[PDB]
């Protein structure tokens, strides 16, 4: 069995290599590099994005949200506060503001100290979740606005058309914004790529250790787990490092500088924060391998995880048993 620690892979792949993305995925996979939950890809040198980002600017974060804890440093809930709308240039500004810019540091790991000790007594904003892309149209490897559709891969492994659509989102952060720990929907992949500025903290647990972490999280957030089966589908809660160790629980941790590119793989728990102003892109694809991990996600019927359009079709033919009360919980 290859990767038998589940210890997280960092690949550098040709440039000849890069031109096969399912290709790539599967022969990571044919490493063990899925055992981990997520995987490092750094790009070929000769590959790019885009030119410059030097016309960014002007793009609008329509509902910058403010990220409010609850609890105590290692455990602790965040709520999204929405704020008015700002462009990227003003968000940019306000993130090295005094207020809110990364404060003096030796190295990524006393930040990261910095970040567990004082996390909670900030609430930093993010601009989360943004329609759109930054990759250059002529990009034609590892283009995440160019990738082959989740519905197409259903159906051509299943035979069954289905509606929706599979598009790309933008991240913009500034120091201590975080990303809960959390699975993606329906325990799809996500590939996400740091265009920009400063880097990006992610601790993951292996899949094959994903229910000790649900466990955990039941014991830590004991009114959540009264209230929903699978309430870390909301994506609020936060669990330390220190915790986690103190706890038993596997997992690790790397962090991803700007211009490299991670890989979560299905059913990988994952959780994380931004070092400083950053922009990121992300979206989630499929293999044939997911199919199996769709049909045992579960799912949040409380009416808390409010999810796209898309996953509808993705319930209705995996999990038709669970359709009806899911769509109530969406309706
Ligand atoms: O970058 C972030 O805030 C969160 N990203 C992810 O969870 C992902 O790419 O799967
Ligand atoms: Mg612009
Ligand atoms: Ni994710
Ligand atoms: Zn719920």
């Amino acid at each position: 069995a290859q990767n038998p620690n589940c210890n997280i892979m960092i690949f550098h792949p040709t440039k000849e290599e890069f031109n096969d993305f399912d290709k790539y995925i599967a022969y990571m996979e044919s490493q063990g590099a899925h055992r981990a939950g997520l995987a490092k890809i750094i790009p070929p040198k000769e590959w790019k994005a885009r030119e410059t980002y030097d016309n960014i600017s002007e793009i609008l974060i329509a509902t910058p949200l403010q990220q409010v804890a609850s609890g105590r440093a290692g455990v602790f809930t965040q709520y999204h506060k929405k704020k008015k709308a700002m462009t990227v240039g003003e968000y940019r500004h306000l993130a090295n503001s005094k207020k809110y810019q990364t404060p003096p540091h030796q190295n990524f790991e006393d930040l990261e100290r910095k970040y567990w000790k004082n996390r909670i007594y900030n609430s930093p904003i993010y601009g989360a979740d943004i329609s759109g892309s930054l990759f250059d149209e002529n990009t034609k490897q590892w283009n995440l606005g160019h990738l082959g559709t989740i519905q197409d891969l259903l159906e051509k492994e299943c035979g069954v058309v289905i509606e929706g659509v599979n598009t790309p989102y933008l991240y913009f952060g500034m120091w201590k914004t975080t990303f809960a720990w959390h699975t993606e929907d329906m325990d799809l992949y996500s590939i996400n790529y740091l265009h920009l500025g400063e880097p990006k903290t992610w601790y993951v647990v292996p899949p094959e250790h994903g229910q000790r972490l649900e466990r955990l999280a039941r014991e830590l957030f004991p009114g959540s787990s009264r209230g929903c089966g699978a309430f870390l589908r909301h994506k609020v809660a936060l669990i330390s490092p220190t915790v986690l160790k103190e706890n038993g629980i596997p997992f690790n941790r790397i962090t991803q500088e700007a211009g490299e590119f991670m890989v979560t793989f299905p059913y990988g728990y994952h959780a994380g924060f931004n070092h400083g102003f950053n922009c990121a892109e992300a979206i989630n694809f499929a293999t044939p391998r997911w199919i199996d991990y769709g049909k045992m996600a579960s799912q949040c019927s409380c009416g808390e995880a409010r999810v796209t359009f898309s996953m509808d079709a993705f319930v209705r033919i995996l999990q038709p048993e669970r359709y009806d009360l899911w769509k109530r919980g969406q309706d």
